[PDB]
């Protein structure tokens, strides 16, 4: 069983490496290293694509056809856009939305581009075991829409915007992106995200400080993941 | 020797399909139908991304990684943002940016992403070569700095701002991200656009009228290319 683990940042995967603890070897490609190792029976892949939809397009797109990942799971932290997400929640995307797609020149609504869709769908299964989990952990897990931009988004102008044109719980920068690769070949994909921040004025300074523990809460739930598949 | 040739929209491809009138066989992958067929000595796959970065990512990584395409080249159409950019005018881009990308809250420059660069470069032998061509059939192909978003830019407002923080003379929706993937895999890209419209506040009327137009006049420059390859 194949299974590849991204995260955007190195600080966001150095946790998993460590929580996973077994021997991983180097394989470099397109830009990015890919740790491929070995874990209980299943085969793991993990890497980070770099900051970006860009970054985190290659990146997948690289993890499916080169080492043919059956299953993806992405785990990183977020910025809130909810009064009732707090930093350091867990929370688990439904649908995400590229925010930053403006065709409106055109008629269209913001976030569409002709021959895909505003939102896309994540695995309904891994989703499903998440909410299992979380609750024999006794773990308040969230659920959400989610919106990804190649913007940092520190601006309460911003926050209503996207929580008003597509009801947005969360905001960062890669999880469409993943959900949009894995969709169009046909891989499940589950985004897991931490809250660091509220996406306001201060968003940068609160990033700074909780990035390392935010990483952490996200690693270690989807660690418990990988050890029910 | 493998060619791959991008478009972002099936306009900008039918005329590459009609002017090489050979027999494609066609592919399907990842959401995206691949023609390979062949050319003289030369295996050519082509295909249409679908618009924007994330599409435009998808494609050309599966390109690279599924066909093992030794070269790149795109052609489409594109918005002018210099006076001296008129209509049906050709253009190859020298460097490429990401003009959405926004990190500032990091007090990072506009269109810089850490690990990265805010401008990326293309082949300089395939812009050679398209000097030399340009050059033989009296054309008068200019060059520059291409900007590429998920947004139609169509306000002189958003034209302004590109020219002075990034010196571009045309923007986009594909360009750089098939630079970048092709930097980051070692394969030598060239990117062709022809004028569409001005992306002002009437770019959406003058592009609906060029569209058709404009993907002829790079269509056929890109197949005097393939045919000195
Ligand atoms: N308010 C927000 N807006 C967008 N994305 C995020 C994220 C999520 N990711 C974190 C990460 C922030 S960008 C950055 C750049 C330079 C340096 Cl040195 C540190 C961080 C991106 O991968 C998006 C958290 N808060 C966000
Ligand atoms: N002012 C501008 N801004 C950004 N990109 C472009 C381009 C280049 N591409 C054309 C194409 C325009 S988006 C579109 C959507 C729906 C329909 Cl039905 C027709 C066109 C994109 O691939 C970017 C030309 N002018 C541009």
């Amino acid at each position: 069983q194949k299974i590849g683990i991204l995260g955007a940042m190195r600080e966001e995967i150095t946790p998993i490496l460590e929580l996973f603890g077994v021997d991983f070897e180097e394989i470099p490609l397109g830009g990015n290293v890919f740790h491929k190792g070995v874990y209980h029976n299943k085969e793991i892949i993990v890497a980070y694509s770099k900051i970006g939809k860009v970054h985190s397009t290659l990146t997948t797109t690289s993890m499916i056809l080169a080492f043919g990942v059956q299953k993806v799971l992405f785990s990183g932290v977020a910025g809130s856009l909810v009064k009732d997400l707090k930093i350091n929640d867990l929370l688990v995307a439904t649908q995400l939305v590229q925010h930053d797609v403006d065709l409106s020149a055109f008629d269209h609504p913001l976030g569409f581009i002709p021959e895909s869709a505003i939102f896309i769908e994540t695995s309904g299964s891994l989703n499903a075991l998440a909410k299992k989990i979380a609750n024999e952990q006794h773990i308040a897990l969230k659920e959400g829409v989610i919106a990804s931009g190649d913007q940092f988004v520190h601006s309460k102008e911003r926050k209503e915007f996207l929580v008003s044109e597509f009801k947005a719980s969360a905001v960062e920068m890669e999880g469409a992106s993943v959900a949009f690769v894995c969709q169009k070949f046909g891989v499940p994909c589950c985004v897991l995200r931490s809250i660091s921040d509220n996406a306001d004025e201060k968003a940068g300074m609160s990033f700074d400080e909780f990035l390392e523990k935010s990483a952490h809460t996200s690693a270690k739930f989807l660690k418990s993941m990988v050890d029910e598949l």
